[PDB]
DNA sequence: CGGCCTACG
DNA sequence: CGTA
DNA sequence: GCCG
């Protein structure tokens, strides 16, 4: 089993779901305390289990697996022997974990803001609503829409939404295209938000496009919240039987020269892309982001026409999106 | 021990 | 600071 | 928390 997640296929569904979900609780709790290193180790250990071909049934089967040291191994052992890990359950019911999770789920609130509110004594959404001068415009929108935004977006919702975006994009710039990215491109049947990548086949024509798209969506009454730019993090009105619901939608524009890098980055998963960028820099000496792949010794950018090109540049076997669920 | 992804709004 |  |  290789040490980087980008070196192994990771399917969406697998054979160690309960074990991985426990390690991801500990990863999340580490993030809430500001230890990104521990978060990464727990995430990586969880992802190793997702990549295995069958269930872990005995502690012996962790020997030699990367990212399983004394702590992650003890978590798995307790789950194998008792069906529960006391450390995980203590985290689950802790006031700190529950409130930090509640607050960071608000659009416009990160770990740093949630922690400050926690230290001030706040614990509930109604606590926040009773002091709204304390809130940015973004946070106000995230709090007002929190209930709808907490409900998963169904893959069955997405095609009708993509059609609406395509209509606005085609008026803004005929010939421009819309590609579904994010977890839905990896095969998920639900998601917390929808991610779209927009480009045009003629290099340079995409300049200035996103403000034109947003203006047209707003004029159609579809934008509940937004605001030169190339990424937009929106709240959209999605139809429902007899009504509608708020949904988070991300829009990104890339020039066609960069489209394979943007498609790769925005298709994720988040851990897969962090691991891929870490691999590129530490193992290959190349710097990767959603715009390109840079050789800092030649001071040259790799041209890519496809995601396949990028995997080849990096010396990695190609993984389709459905196998990037690290 | 150092390092832990890398951007844009 | 927020966001992907 | 773990790798190298
Ligand atoms: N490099 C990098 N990419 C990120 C980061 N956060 C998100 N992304 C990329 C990869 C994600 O798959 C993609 C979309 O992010 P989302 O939060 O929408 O996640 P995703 O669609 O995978 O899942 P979800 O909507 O929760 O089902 O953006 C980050 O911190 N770093
Ligand atoms: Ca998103
Ligand atoms: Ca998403
Ligand atoms: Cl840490
Ligand atoms: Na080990
Ligand atoms: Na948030």
């Amino acid at each position: 089993m290789p040490a980087y997640a980008c070196q192994r296929p990771t399917p969406l569904t697998h054979h160690n779901t309960g074990l991985s979900e426990a390690l991801e609780i500990l990863a999340e709790a580490a993030g809430f305390e500001g230890s990104e290193g521990r978060l990464l180790t727990f995430c990586r250990a969880a992802s190793v289990l997702k990549a295995l071909p069958s269930p872990v049934t005995t502690l012996s089967q962790l020997q030699g697996l990367p990212h399983f040291g004394e702590h992650s191994s003890r978590v798995v052992q307790e789950l194998l022997e008792h069906g529960v890990c006391e450390e995980v359950e203590r985290v689950r019911r802790s006031e700190r974990y529950q409130t930090m999770k509640l607050f960071t789920q608000i659009f416009g609130v990160g770990v740093k803001t949630a922690d400050r509110w926690y230290r001030e004594g706040l614990r509930t959404l109604d606590d926040l609503r009773e002091q709204p001068q304390k809130l940015t415009q973004q946070q106000k929108a995230g709090l007002q829409h929190h209930q709808d935004l907490s409900t998963p977006v169904l893959r069955s919702d997405v095609d009708a939404l993509q059609q609406v975006v395509e209509e606005a994009v085609g008026q803004a710039l005929p010939g421009a295209t819309v590609t579904l990215t994010g977890g839905f491109r990896r095969g998920k049947l639900q998601g917390h938000d929808v991610d779209f990548l927009i480009t045009h086949p003629k290099e340079g024509q995409e300049a200035g496009l996103l403000p034109r798209v947003m203006c047209r969506l707003q004029d159609q009454g579809l934008i509940l919240y937004h605001q030169a730019f190339e990424r937009s993090f929106c709240i959209f009105r999605l139809p429902q039987p007899g009504s509608w619901k708020a949904v988070r939608v991300d829009l990104v524009v890339a020039p066609v020269s960069q489209f394979p890098f943007a498609l790769l980055g925005w298709t994720g998963s988040k851990l897969f892309q962090r691991e891929l960028r870490r691999f590129s820099r530490k193992e290959k000496g190349l710097w990767l982001n959603s715009h390109g792949l840079f050789d800092p010794e030649q001071k040259t950018f790799f041209q890519a026409a496809s995601e396949e090109d990028i995997f080849r540049h990096l010396g990695l076997e190609y993984l389709p999106p459905e196998q990037r669920n690290a």
